[PDB]
């Protein structure tokens, strides 16, 4: 029929939106610049996810368009969770990029945002780990090949001994704070709860005290970081209205906040 | 969700505009961003844009030449209509679609229908001329704003002479075209020369062009000089500029070897006896 709307939205992505991604701290410029756009021609679910994020960013200076954010994301999730079942090595990078786009898109609106966030972040978990052939490998995770939270110290947790179910997560979280300033920190701290190891995660959803103390320290880092770049990164603006400072101020309290971002399932 | 037009349009903003800039055309933000943003408001330009880009992506992928045709004719049909409501809002969109359609017709030349298409496309330039200097596109013309001076300048054609047309009078119906043709030779190497040289027969003053359509031999010798200018520049960039490849196997060297002789070649390329 000829569609100038998606044409406008896609042109907007390769002109105005991808630099939006790179100046928030993400690296791999040609990832966002050209590799993701051509990936979208082979995988519809990525194209819809690109298009929706694009409309979301443009709808800041044009009305209309908010019915185009809704169409493209529903279509993106529909095709995602079946693409999510035949996960392949030809379509994992397309699946990670869609999840990252969907995360930034959901983050830019402020119960539904949580529901898309959680769904989007389930794609990261189902693809984890990535071969290091993936364009996306060092942008979402941290180097774990080697050997504190002022408000709620997790010091009565070290020493960590080798068979602790906290070892991996404490290491991960420790490495995550010291690249607080290296490239791709946005993606790594967003991707963290989605890449927890299976045993820690099982411990968490039972309410293990130690696992929750560790996650609340993570939360200070994530909210701290968001508090500090909200000014700069358009798709994080006003996320700290959504994320309360006392996570016990969520409405079931901190434990239902934990459950609503980690629970559910098919 | 139509990913062919999305692939075609991404192909324009990444691979094809660099190819316009690189042939000698100026105003890189006109082609890289200003023309795409115009395409969203005027369907006829989008079609011309995607047709030209399919044309270009058809050099390395099969298929696609079903989509060159589709978009071209939908461009031509919408333009037909848009060129009647010619406005300040849509002059630049008209101009860019013509120039796109001209490069596209010239790339598919490699009446045998490109002529008809160039002719039709070039009608849009005529219908829009002259341009306010508000137009992004005041780069299809020379400036005839200066003058000459103790008398200064006389154009000289080599294979045939327009030497006996001198010195030209003020009331001469050759003055405007001869000055335009001399300045055109003088910016043979400045930017946007290919657009200027292509636009030239579309921007002739109506008096000179009625003289042409009646067979004035003076007007015809001048245009024979322009042809040497255009065929000479074309045969010498045709292997660097992709949409001009093979153009010399379609524009003969001796214009008397066209189908009905040079007289017919002239008139199959123009459009309508001026009042
Ligand atoms: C926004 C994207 C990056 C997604 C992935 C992150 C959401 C954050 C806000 C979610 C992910 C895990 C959630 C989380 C896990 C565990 C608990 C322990 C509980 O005792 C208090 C709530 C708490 C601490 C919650 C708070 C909200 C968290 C930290
Ligand atoms: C390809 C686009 C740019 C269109 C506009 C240009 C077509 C060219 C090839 C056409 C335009 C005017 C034509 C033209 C006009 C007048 C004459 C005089 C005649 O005694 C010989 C043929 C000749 C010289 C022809 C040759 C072909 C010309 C030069």
């Amino acid at each position: 029929t000829l569609n100038l709307i998606d044409l406008k939205l896609f042109h907007h992505y390769c002109t105005e939106v991808w630099p939006t991604i790179t100046s928030a701290g993400i690296s791999g410029e040609r990832i966002w610049s050209d590799e993701i756009p051509q990936l979208a021609f082979d995988y519809p679910f990525l194209m819809h996810a690109l298009l929706a994020f694009s409309a979301t960013h443009l709808a800041r200076k044009e009305p209309g368009l908010e019915q185009y954010v809704a169409s493209h994301r529903l279509d993106a999730l529909r095709l995602l969770r079946k693409a999510v079942l035949e996960i392949s090595e030809d379509n994992t990078d397309a699946l990670v990029a869609s999840a990252l786009i969907l995360i930034m898109d959901s983050l830019a609106n402020a119960s539904a945002w949580i529901f898309h966030v959680k769904g989007a972040a389930t794609i990261l978990t189902a693809v984890w780990p990535l071969t290091e052939k993936s364009r996306f490998h060092n942008l979402i995770s941290v180097d774990l090949s080697d050997l504190v939270c002022f408000d709620e110290s997790i010091a009565d947790l070290y020493p960590v001994e080798i068979d602790s179910p906290y070892l991996i997560t404490l290491a991960y979280l420790d490495k995550l704070h010291r690249e607080k300033n290296q490239s791709d920190f946005i993606l790594r701290v967003f991707a963290f709860p989605a890449l927890l190891d299976k045993t820690f995660l099982a411990l968490l959803m039972t309410g293990d005290l130690g696992a929750m103390r560790i996650m609340r320290c993570y939360y200070q880092l994530l909210r701290g970081f968001a508090t500090e770049v909200k000014d700069k990164v358009w798709f994080l603006e006003g996320i700290t209205q959504v994320l309360p400072q006392d996570v016990d101020d969520y409405s079931g309290g901190g434990m239902h906040m934990m459950l609503d971002f980690l629970g559910g399932g098919l």
